[PDB]
């Protein structure tokens, strides 16, 4: 689930309701304290909308805990951020797939039709010889995250 834990307090008074936008200012890490996500380094709020489950479940129940001006810390299991890994989203490609610029990479991202109709991003991981592995698993699933998250306001 999601554990969360005062910082600072908030106003204690003015809660997040469904349909509302929240505005935050987070710093994401992972569980031995690595940061990998942070919109003060973009100098920039992030909203979402309570409840359009937009953002990871353990966003959702967290947030909805806190009040205007609150700062807490949101720990998070896998299964309530960005799931577990998949073998079956691991998959093999001739070099014949990849069309954009260059050569392959290591680390970067392929957009393939799934089907959907949309373009999914995979990964490259491994490039043996003609033969790239791509991996369609979110980078963080089954990784457990802990959000330094600062509720900022609230909007319609």
């Amino acid at each position: 689930g999601v554990q969360v834990e005062t910082i600072s307090p908030g106003d204690g008074r003015t809660f997040p309701k469904r349909g509302q936008t929240a505005v935050v200012h987070y710093t994401g890490m992972l569980e031995d304290g690595k940061k990998f996500d942070s919109s003060r380094d973009r100098n920039k709020p992030f909203k979402f909308m309570l409840g359009k489950q937009e953002v990871i479940r353990g966003w959702e129940e967290g947030v909805a805990q806190m009040s205007v001006g609150q700062r807490a810390k949101l720990t998070i299991s896998p299964d309530y951020a960005y799931g577990v890994p998949s073998p079956d989203l691991i998959q093999y490609f001739s070099r014949r797939e990849f069309m954009d610029a260059g050569e392959p990479e290591i680390g970067a991202i392929m957009l393939f039709t799934a089907m959907d109709g949309s373009e999914m991003p995979g990964v490259i991981r491994e490039i043996n010889g003609d033969s790239i592995t791509v991996d369609f698993n979110h980078p963080l699933a089954g990784q457990t995250l802990v959000f330094d998250v600062e509720l900022l306001k609230l909007e319609a």
